[PDB]
């Protein structure tokens, strides 16, 4: 759904990005990969974070979780110290916890549903202690339901960024009251980015997006 407030998310896979072109293409926001696990740092993060801001894009950072590698508390601190920090400046979104299918091992990272709930709660608690913000959770409905056992525990704690490509509207797990961001394509096109780009829609007005960035709503 390309209507209303639109954005993209990128990582080093997108290479060199011309953010002024992303902005002139009509994008309002972007999430940029910063860290993964305990010691991976996206090589394009600093430049993207700087250039997106200078181009006037409301932007934030995301952490790709590896729950098997360390506690939720540990990865939240790592993220907050390496790109996930937040402060009010009209252009910084609250950080994102990208927790999804394990790319190298059991899909739920060897954690029981109860341990996974604890891990996510710990990441949220530490990220909030570090930044004052409620971390945004990026995941798929399948992963959420399977690995957390259809948990409703984050409904009042974390905005939901749902990944559901190729559908007219996203399916939302019962554990979230609604979706805040929705990644509807991983094969889009946007000026300034060469090749496939992830496209996102924000569930609300331009003012609501700014309020989310500034922590006023
Ligand atoms: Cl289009
Ligand atoms: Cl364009
Ligand atoms: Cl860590
Ligand atoms: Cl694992
Ligand atoms: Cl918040
Ligand atoms: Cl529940
Ligand atoms: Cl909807
Ligand atoms: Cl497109």
């Amino acid at each position: 759904d390309t209507s209303g407030v639109q954005g993209i998310d990128v990582s080093h896979w997108q290479g060199s990005i011309n953010w002024s072109s992303v902005k002139s293409a009509g994008m309002s926001f972007a999430y940029i990969k910063a860290t993964e696990g305990t010691n991976y740092k996206d090589d394009r993060f600093s430049a993207n974070y700087t250039n997106a801001y200078n181009a006037g894009i409301i932007r934030g950072a995301y952490h790709f979780a590896r729950p098997n590698a360390s506690s939720g508390t540990a990865q939240a601190d790592y993220f907050a110290s390496n790109g996930g920090g937040w402060s009010r400046d009209n252009r910084t979104l609250p950080g994102v916890l990208d927790i999804e299918h394990n790319p190298s091992g059991a899909m739920c990272y060897g954690l029981s549903t109860t341990q996974m709930r604890t891990w996510i709660n710990d990441f949220h608690a530490r990220y909030k202690a570090r930044t004052t913000r409620d971390v945004v959770i990026y995941t798929t409905a399948s992963w959420w339901n399977t690995c957390t056992g259809s948990w409703n525990g984050m409904a009042a704690k974390s905005p939901f960024w749902v990944a559901h490509w190729g559908v007219s509207a996203p399916t939302v797990p019962s554990g979230f009251p609604t979706w805040t961001f929705w990644q509807y394509s991983a094969t889009g096109r946007v000026g300034g980015v060469s090749g496939d780009v992830d496209r996102n829609k924000f569930n609300g007005s331009a003012a609501r997006l700014l309020a989310l960035a500034n922590n006023t709503a």
